[PDB]
């Protein structure tokens, strides 16, 4: 079947706190040539395949669930 | 500048409760072809250039703090 | 707009001489830690909206053109 | 070990004449919805560790071999 792999970022006009925090710890570890990090989500989905097609299955999944369309991107990877 | 995207994950040989949750979430949906679900981690880095090996650098990184070596994998990408 | 990049791959069961004689060439180059080298095809479409399903609009035009099914993988990413 | 792909593609402000060779032949398909196409080359490497840098290794390769300067760029992935 399918492997079908997610990634999603917070748009760049977005903050991340988070990234912030750990791009600081990268500095408190002396990494500090770190002039910034972004923390993002990544999902790897073995998906079947019924009646409904891939693009419209795997976008249905993103755009409600594994991502926030007004604070992040996303794009996917297929291989059967 | 170099932009490095660091992908962690989780062993195969280790659960995912996260995923899980997730695909209970999606079949809940009805997206019951979604046979699992891994969650990992993305991480996008913005390096200048040091003293110091840019292959050490992230290997280092990602040992001591972006990726527990104990329950998880990785890989990474280079962009100036 | 879908911005679409397919990789064109040779199953690792078939051979790749181009792949041998670039790697030869990095030897000769002084770089002798490199113990392999595979040249794959890399493919970026920009595909509108179709009434067709993405995966399989990829996996015909693979199928019949950027890819022999018989020697070569393919995978592929969609923005 | 190291598997290290390279990801030549072509400068955006150059021509893919190879490209449009494709574009047209995937018309003639009937696949028409190809609005554009750009070819570009994938390699994988396996590499020894030494006391060389990837990234350092992998730019000389490129400068000199895998990569034209002038009308290409690239990235690449790395993994253990």
């Amino acid at each position: 079947m399918y492997k079908v792999k997610v990634y999603v970022s917070l748009k760049e006009s977005v903050l991340d706190p988070q990234g912030s925090a750990v791009q600081h710890a990268l500095h408190s570890m002396t990494y500090n040539e770190v002039q910034d990090v972004r923390i993002g989500k990544y999902m790897e989905l073995t998906i079947e395949k019924s009646d409904r097609d891939l693009d419209v299955l795997v976008k249905e999944m993103c755009e409600k669930l594994l991502a926030n369309t007004v604070i992040e991107d996303y794009r996917y990877e297929v291989e059967e």
